[PDB]
């Protein structure tokens, strides 16, 4: 059963159910279950997702040691969570020498240099969302943002990989719009998940039927859809499928054709629906935050003088935009926690790990924890100002995680959403509508997403 | 293993592999291995697929016992064939006495008389069906037949069903038209369903994980589809979902919301990517034999002078029409194979059938045999004249089955298919391009349909 592990080593937590564990738990999400767990128990506990331990762990040393120092020799890999297919082959997903392999193959792509060459493709749908907008807001009608920066994420992930140009807004039906509209973050507390949770011995047996989690048809329409494309630029800068085709010519063995779609994929999977997430949670706290709306949009004005367009320099001049940035993604950190698997009997901080336990990092629960942000569920920009960005634990506030398995797509997923931000604010303001839900309820499911979605009023600054 | 059953009783067939049984020889197709055993074997024979016996029968005595005198205590049910879900419901998967209620419940929806009822509906899709045609005419450009009757056998389904009216063609991106185009024609011979062979114990661990093989947002979105509709017709004649909704008012039990909804999904099912199958196939034979074409249309031209409208008595009117249509389901038999499962040790026409058997009806073969059809490959619709439709025995040929269990949506079928044939041979002509596959070769998988897909020329009568 493995269910007495805990208990013995010294450490709490919450007594499990034979089979279940402690998952009749999550009936109030993760966010809520470890913000308990933390006042119950304090800096460290456990519990079982079924029969697999996880031991949760809230003090900054040890959450290094985890993530840098022993990241390699220790805690290189994630949990398993479903049968993947040829998808074990992303990045995300891949495990030990392979993942480093990839990890190096791929992080060139991710330097500030390919980023800043990538500014300009980005801009040009600002602008497309700009006139999107504002035929919604010539006509009064209350607007979702998701709907609208679904379209404009989508917009940004096609160019930025593919070169392909729409306004998927307005072409709501085109095959490369509609595949990847499917592609949505995974509800790990839905019952197919869950009961993977219960039955992790099912997960081969699904393999074996080549049941995928990435379904089937999406995946097959983008493999020869890259099969394709790799075969007319090939032959015929500047997207994500160039630099990885670039990268099999000219770690080491280079990258395999499937190999490529895989990441291809990946990125779009990541990219959409968490994009078009935080910039719906960041336009929630400018609608109930006037002030910072109006500091925001006085910023902007100065560094971009009559409407100037963002570029990449200006962009990384804005100190109160990135830090409106940073306290939505502390408020509302998408991943909600960040786990390795300890592939070794190890000793860290003081503290035994058996093998095979995960090791979790609650970082919603640690974002809002009052032992270190005064007044934690208030949006306050001013914690990120550069008086008090100093006062802030980089193993603490980790939106992107920490160490050499982070986020690879920070940096690129920061100025995708910045960009927008800026050519919004220049053209409209942002206020309440009488539809919208005040004060934002978070899903009780296995997304940080919000209750009932965000609806807010939009006007021009003309 | 019980691959020792048919040696034992005297019954000659291929000698089974372990575990795969003779399933490496669907390897040519449903359609090769039933014609091969026919002539190898003789009369009757056996085979396995995995460690299911199936037994083959092609004495017309033998077929009626089963599907007409044996139907009720014997042989009422077909073989389970993947995780169903709530589609356990549907008349075609249902079993035994729910089956009988389903079948009385639904019976009354499927008469000539409220059949009458509807050719005015499906009539006014064969015009929209002919603009779409003539747009296609009037452009030199060969044509997809499928893709062009699929979008008239969906706009009939549609409306005969639910009142729902859309040119789909025209609006391919129609909410009721996406969730419906994925209803496709099981392939039982692709990954999946053959491992479901392999591990039929598989199907209950499927089942536990809500895994369906209708895909369960095709349905999900059916369902509230149907509860609004029947929350907005109820209250505020003519379609099936209005017959069910009467039914459930004024065997027995009535009939549940959720047991409506499954009729109306498997309807679809049934009668989109089959009527739109067999109208190509219609087409393909028509084109390629251009005397059957011509005296069908001047047939067609007596009954409706002037291009006049095909009416439910004018249609049945058609003799050379119901001749090509018969002729050509003999060639093509969508279903290819008839089954049902034996329930009981039970003796038949002196030959002894242990219980759990499998017995099958190789239709496709039966359609092809010399032994009954002079030149059977041949398409001669004088087979079914008058004068030679007596000497065609009703168990050889069976395109809709036969006894209590055949196809209940027949005749409708029927009806479908030749009003859309009446009004596109009023008006165009179809020749051979040289795109055309002749002589057409049927697909190596699990459906009757063709290798490649038809193409042929459509010219103006004008
Ligand atoms: C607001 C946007 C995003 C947020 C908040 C976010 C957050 C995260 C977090 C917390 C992780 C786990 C880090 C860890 O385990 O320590 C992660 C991993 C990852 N992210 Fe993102 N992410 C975002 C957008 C993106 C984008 C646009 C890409 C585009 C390529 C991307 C690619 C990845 C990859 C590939 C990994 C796994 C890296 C590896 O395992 O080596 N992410 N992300
Ligand atoms: C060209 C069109 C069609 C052909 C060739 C066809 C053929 C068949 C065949 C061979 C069977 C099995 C009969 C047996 O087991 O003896 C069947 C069953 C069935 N068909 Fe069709 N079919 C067609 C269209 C339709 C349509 C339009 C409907 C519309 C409602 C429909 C509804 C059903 C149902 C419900 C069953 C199962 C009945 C039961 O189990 O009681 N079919 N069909
Ligand atoms: C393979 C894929 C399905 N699983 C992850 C592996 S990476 C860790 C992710 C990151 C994440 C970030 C934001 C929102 C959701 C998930 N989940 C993580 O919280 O793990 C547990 C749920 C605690 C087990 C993947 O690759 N996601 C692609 C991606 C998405 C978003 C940002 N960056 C990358
Ligand atoms: C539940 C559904 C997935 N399975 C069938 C049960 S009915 C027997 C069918 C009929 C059929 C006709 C034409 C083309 C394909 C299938 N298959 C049959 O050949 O069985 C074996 C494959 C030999 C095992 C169902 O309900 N199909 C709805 C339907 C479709 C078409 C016509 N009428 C009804």
């Amino acid at each position: 059963h493995s269910h007495g592990l805990f208990k013995k080593l010294g450490i709490p937590g919450p007594t499990p159910l034979p089979f279940l564990g402690n998952i009749l738990s999550y009936h109030k999400g993760f966010c809520m279950f470890d913000m308990e767990c933390h006042k119950k128990y304090g800096k460290v506990w456990g519990f079982y997702d079924g029969q697999q331990p996880v031991l949760a762990i809230t003090d900054p040393d040890m959450i290094k040691t985890v993530l840098v120092k022993e990241c390699y020799s220790v805690f290189t890999n994630r949990r398993p969570f479903g049968p993947v297919g040829f998808m074990k082959s992303a990045i995300s997903i891949a495990e030990d020498e392979e993942w480093k392999r990839l990890r190096s193959l791929l992080s060139p792509t991710f330097t500030s240099g390919k980023l800043k060459e990538m500014v300009p493709i980005i801009a040009q749908y600002g602008d497309v969302l700009v006139r999107n907008l504002r035929r919604e807001a010539e006509t009064g009608k209350p607007v979702t943002l998701k709907d609208v920066f679904g379209a404009y994420s989508m917009d940004v992930i096609t160019s930025t990989s593919f070169g392909v140009n729409i306004d998927s807004l307005n072409n709501p039906q085109d095959p490369f719009v509609e595949n990847t509209k499917k592609l949505l973050r995974f509800d790990f507390l839905d019952p197919f998940f869950l009961s993977i949770t219960v039955f992790p011995f099912l997960i081969p047996i699904l393999e074996v039927l080549n049941i995928c989690v990435f379904p089937r048809e999406v995946t097959n329409f983008l493999r020869k859809s890259v099969k394709r494309m790799k075969e007319s630029r090939l032959e015929d800068r500047v997207d994500f499928l160039q630099l990885m085709i670039d990268s099999q010519n000219s770690s080491h063995k280079a990258l395999s054709d499937l190999e490529l779609v895989a990441q291809s994929i990946i990125f779009i999977f990541a990219g959409y629906e968490t994009t078009s997430s935080v910039l719906s949670f960041i336009m929630y706290e400018l609608a109930t935050h006037p002030d910072v709306q109006q500091k925001l949009q006085e910023e902007i004005d100065a560094v971009l003088p009559n409407k100037a367009p963002p570029t990449y320099d200006t962009v990384l001049q804005m100190e109160y935009l990135d830090m409106v940035v940073n306290e939505t993604l502390r408020l509302f950190p998408i991943a909600m926690r960040l786990e390795r698997v300890c592939k070794k009997d190890v000793e860290i901080n003081g503290m035994f790990i058996p093998k095979g336990v995960v090791v979790m990092i609650p970082s919603y629960a640690l974002h809002r924890d009052p032992k270190y942000w005064t007044e934690p569920e208030k949006f306050l920009p001013e914690r990120f100002s550069k008086k008090n960005k100093d006062n802030i634990d980089p193993y603490i506030y980790t939106p992107f995680g920490s160490g050499p398995r982070n986020c690879i797509g920070m940096r690129f997923a920061l100025m995708n959403m910045k960009l927008a931000l800026i050519r919004v604010l220049q053209n409209f303001s942002f206020k309440p509508c009488k539809e919208t839900q005040i004060p934002l309820k978070l899903s009780l499911g296995g997304l940080l997403q919000p209750e009932k979605p965000v609806v807010l009023k939009v006007e021009s600054r003309d």
